[PDB]
């Protein structure tokens, strides 16, 4: 039971982070909320390196813009995590219309591991 | 604390909703949820006057035959209706779409 206000800028942040693109992205939300209320207003996109056949988040590059962020965005904090990308899966997929997957609230604000902390769900 | 998966058919149904339309617009969520997972993965306009309840009802029906695998998990509502500018600019500004998940009745007001 909850309330989402998601902004466009999100979405298009989300969106063309996967256009300009293994075969999943990553990235950090950014909002306010208050109660069940949350509102998710930016987002940037989270670095990785693939060590043969595995995703890795950058750490270093992490911190770097969440620190930027919180400089800059001074009312808001990091709200969760997104993630999307890649015979029906493969039509909507190919057009690019793959969910949005979006985590609020996580248990850990670690990155490590993030895509099997994510995709455990 | 909650995973929210949001299928583009949602956020296209609501886009559309709003263009078609001439201050704000309803509506209905479908989909799954277990645990705090919750797939969001279509959608219905509500039709208003005040939401039209028998509508409502017929077409909460009808989704429910045809999508039988899914359910009822929430409204969404968005559009352009604090801050004085915000209220000068609106109809310029970018608008929320907001998303309210397993409200405590789903009955139809607000």
């Amino acid at each position: 039971s909850v309330t989402i206000s998601l902004h466009p800028l999100v979405i298009m942040n989300i969106s063309e982070h996967w256009t300009r693109f293994p075969r999943q992205v990553y990235g950090a939300l950014i909002g306010k909320q208050k109660g069940r209320n949350i509102e998710i207003m930016n987002s940037f996109e989270l670095k990785t390196d693939v060590i043969g056949d595995e995703t890795v988040i950058n750490k270093d590059y992490y911190n770097k813009k969440e620190q930027q962020y919180k400089q800059v965005f001074s009312d808001l904090d990091f709200i969760g995590w997104y993630t999307t990308g890649d015979k029906i899966q493969r039509q909507i997929a190919a057009i690019n219309e793959c969910p949005i997957m979006l985590q609020l609230n996580p248990l850990s604000r670690s990155v490590d591991h993030l895509p099997l902390k994510l995709f455990e769900s």
